[PDB]
């Protein structure tokens, strides 16, 4: 049995940057932020709520920097860990946390306790940190495709995908999305609707995004999505199966980035972070309604 949490290595402005280690009086230990997923809960998301709730901070999230397991008496915890920009708040000493301390990298990894959070600080430093982010979505369930040629354009979410797309909020917000953007297909604007709601943003409409378009020309699909990449902001992108793993893929590759995990499910997001315009991790998520 996997109990499942979620952390981080929260970071600010004096690598340079000062983390932060807290302190439980429970255990008499120094460690990192994390916790528990609650009822329904993506790791991006209970990640940054007990980043706030242990330190006070918000934050928002950038690379993932990897997992780390260990025996407890209801089995195995599993802690997925983010790099995490502090974007402000304050510390108060309680029964839970009683002392937050922020220091340089070289000092907080003789701070740290436990080997595997010292193993999650070596990642953290191996990379750049004050990324900016593209998110790309491969839209939520929604249903067969029909027995006809190409790919049903207006086809709708289901049920189920529908529910994607309203979780997919919390889970897209967690890395400071601020642009949206859709491939030319019902099923893929309707995926981020939700999060345009929220935003109160418009949905950018990409033609050259589609199974379709991609499969005719593949390198002005490329060509765009750099472009999109290339605007202030942290985009999101919503496209389908065919696709991702190719932007994926190539992207990679030409970064010499490699991916921890693998996927491609409806309603799955890849964490694409950038320094100066260049891809330094490539993070797949789970779609949030699956473990
Ligand atoms: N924070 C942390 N605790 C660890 C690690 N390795 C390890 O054996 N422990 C120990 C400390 C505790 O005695 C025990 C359970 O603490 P926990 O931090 O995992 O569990 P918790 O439910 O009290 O805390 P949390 O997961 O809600 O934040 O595991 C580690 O890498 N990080
Ligand atoms: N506070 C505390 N620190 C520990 C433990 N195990 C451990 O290796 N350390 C490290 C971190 C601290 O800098 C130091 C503990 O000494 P003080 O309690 O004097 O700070 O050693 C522990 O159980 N409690
Ligand atoms: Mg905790």
């Amino acid at each position: 049995h996997t109990v499942r949490a979620a952390g981080a290595v929260l970071w600010r402005d004096a690598a340079t940057v000062e983390v932060a280690v807290i302190h439980r009086p429970r255990y008499d230990d120094w460690s990192l932020p994390k916790g528990k997923l609650d009822q329904g809960e993506t790791e991006p998301v209970a990640a940054a709520r007990e980043i706030h709730e242990e330190t006070g901070h918000t934050a928002v999230l950038g690379r993932r920097l990897g997992r780390v397991t260990y025996p407890i008496p209801q089995g195995t915890k599993r802690v997925w860990y983010w790099a995490a920009k502090s974007t402000g708040g304050d510390f108060s000493p309680n029964d839970e946390v009683d002392k937050l301390v922020w220091l340089p990298v070289d000092a907080a990894m003789d701070q740290l306790q436990y080997p595997d959070d010292r193993k999650v600080l070596r990642r953290f430093v191996k990379r750049p940190v004050d990324t900016k982010t593209v998110l790309v979505v491969r839209h939520g369930t929604a249903g067969r495709r029909s027995r006809y040629k190409g790919d049903d354009r207006k086809r709708p979410l289901d049920k189920r995908g529908r529910a994607q797309a309203e979780a997919l909020v919390a889970q897209l917000m967690a890395f400071g999305a601020t642009t949206l953007y859709a491939a030319d297909r019902v099923r893929c604007h309707q995926t981020i609707e939700p999060l345009a709601q929220e935003l109160d943003q418009l949905i950018h409409n990409e033609p050259l995004l589609t199974e379709e378009a991609y499969a005719a020309d593949h390198k002005a699909a490329r060509k765009r999505l750099l472009e999109i990449a290339g605007r202030p902001g942290n985009p999101v992108i919503c496209t389908q199966g065919k696709v991702i793993p190719g932007l994926i893929e190539w992207w990679c590759e030409r970064a010499k980035v490699r991916p921890e995990t693998t996927g491609n499910r409806k309603g799955s997001t890849w964490v694409l972070s950038l320094s100066d315009g260049e891809l330094v991790g490539a993070d797949y998520l789970s779609p949030p309604d699956e473990k």
